[PDB]
């Protein structure tokens, strides 16, 4: 459920999905959000202030304790069947941020599309940390405290190592990221949620990355 | 605390303190042991399964610990030790153990186990098992410290503001830290107590040289 | 506040906000300046000691500061910084400026001293003494960055997110990030509006360019 004031907002809430100690507050004009089927969002605290902004929440995602801030003409976009512990999603500069499919974010995040302030070069005045979107892909696995700043976009099917900060973005799939500056520790893997099965074989949501 | 499970043992001796702090036990034939002269408050500790053992020796402090144990897991704090705020997770039917008389600051997190199987897309293999933790006797961790699986740390040992461990070490009396974790001093002692001016002033130095 | 001791003076101004702000302050000739137009709230403040000084200047914003000073130890902080939630420990009888106009990001740790003496084998002194921390003017922390004792910044630098100073910099106008933290980016300036076009447009920079 949710706190909404302003003008032409449109919250599509389905009535399958939970929304225990969430708080969601829209305040300004023409804002958008969705969520879909059979969705968990609890204990959660997300923040539309602004104009034109678009929440968008697939089915089967489960969230607990998400502190989101979107602001004027911003896009979130989370799709289906990602679940995501404790952690911090920032969106500014009339940016966008998106998740994949069956992502898997533990405890800590960080993600911001801006640093919420301007650099400037002394060359020319200009500013140079301008917002960029943040592109997560399908089967990512956020480990515990990381932190995904502007512009980086990561493949599918990747695993970022706990306390790992991404400054940029990477090409190749199916590999472990860890370190500083982040880089590619282990190639050709695939991570699963359940470690009960001897081989990935025996986990027949990993058919797609092998077969 | 709140239990559900029959052959259950708990003793958390008096001289203890336990104040604001939730146990929770769900399972059988499981062992909670907490000793005399203990300080754990604030804390959140869940066992959840069988055989397990948590095991707290005497004259422990722990203030703001959530701890999570899964079936045929232990977990072993000896004597004297004392933890700020972390985190602890234990499973995979593993072990963690922390020696006498460490120094935890708050923002640890110990864990044996990464929750989640990894495999080689070249031979289907899980490649990253659970393995045991073994941190020796009069650690200090600094803040924000993370000690991952099958990670062991010498007696004597200081770990540096905000390091992350992911590999073993094998000489004691040293300072590590850094990315990656590196020996980054030799030949240390650490105490708890700024006014003791020398190792010599501290009785609780003898024994490290 | 809480005062007890002799010769303890506080100084609060009276255009002042210090909502949810609890201050102690136990011991004798302790000094609490807290200048026009500051907004210093939910903040955790304690002086315990002798002669122990904290000296905030006009427009300092602070929201969930936790501050420990022991005896003989100072902290300055300069006019219009910018302070979110974290932690400022000093003890050993040291100091901590902060220089004009800095930005602090929320989860910030800045502390002089490691609380806990290391002492040498071979001759069995400490080695591990505090020693002052100097963050300069125009200092931008990002989130969770950690200033260890000695540590020196140069003014207009920003400190890139989860960034752990060990050692001090000497190159101004620069941003700094990694681990190890170095030099990362030179030849810049920071400023706090994102609406401005240029550094040109924002006044509040003319002193760090020309
Ligand atoms: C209950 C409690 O446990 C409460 S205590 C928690 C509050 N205190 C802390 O977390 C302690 C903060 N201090 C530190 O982490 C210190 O680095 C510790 C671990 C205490 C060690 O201090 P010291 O023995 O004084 O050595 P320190 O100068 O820090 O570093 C030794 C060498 O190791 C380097 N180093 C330190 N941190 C580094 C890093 N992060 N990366 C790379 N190098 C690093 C230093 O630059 C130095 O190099 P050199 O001088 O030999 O060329
Ligand atoms: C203070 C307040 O009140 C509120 S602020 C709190 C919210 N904001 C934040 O925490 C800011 C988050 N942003 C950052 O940390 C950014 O990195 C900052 C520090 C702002 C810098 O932004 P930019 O000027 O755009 O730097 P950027 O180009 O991304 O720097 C990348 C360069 O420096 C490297 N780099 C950046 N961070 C790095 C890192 N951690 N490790 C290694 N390299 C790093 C990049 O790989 C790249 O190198 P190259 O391309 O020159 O070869």
């Amino acid at each position: 459920m949710y706190s909404e004031q302003g003008i032409n907002n449109t919250i599509n809430i389905s009535t399958t999905s939970l929304t225990n100690a969430t708080q969601l507050t829209v305040i300004g004009n023409n804002n958008s959000v969705y969520i879909g089927n059979n969705c968990k969002i609890v204990s959660s605290n997300i923040r539309l202030k602004g104009n034109n902004i678009t929440l968008f929440i697939a089915d089967d995602v489960e969230i607990m304790g998400l502190v989101c801030s979107l602001h004027s003409d911003c896009s979130l976009q989370i799709q289906a069947k990602t679940t995501m512990g404790n952690g911090e999603i920032t969106i500014a500069e009339k940016g966008k941020i998106s998740i994949g499919k069956d992502c898997m974010l533990a405890h800590g995040y960080e993600i911001r599309n801006t640093d919420m302030h301007p650099i400037y070069s002394l060359e020319n005045g200009e500013r140079i940390n301008h917002g960029k979107d943040v592109i997560i892909g399908n089967h990512v696995w956020l480990g515990r405290n990381v932190t995904i700043l502007k512009g980086v976009c990561i493949p599918n099917n990747v695993v970022v190592g706990s306390h790992t900060v991404l400054y940029k973005s990477f090409k190749e799939p199916n590999c472990v990221i860890a370190g500083s500056p982040a880089k590619i520790v282990k190639e050709n893997i695939v991570w699963g949620r359940k470690m009960y099965h001897s081989t990935m074989y025996d986990d027949p949501t990993l058919n797609e990355f092998y077969k």
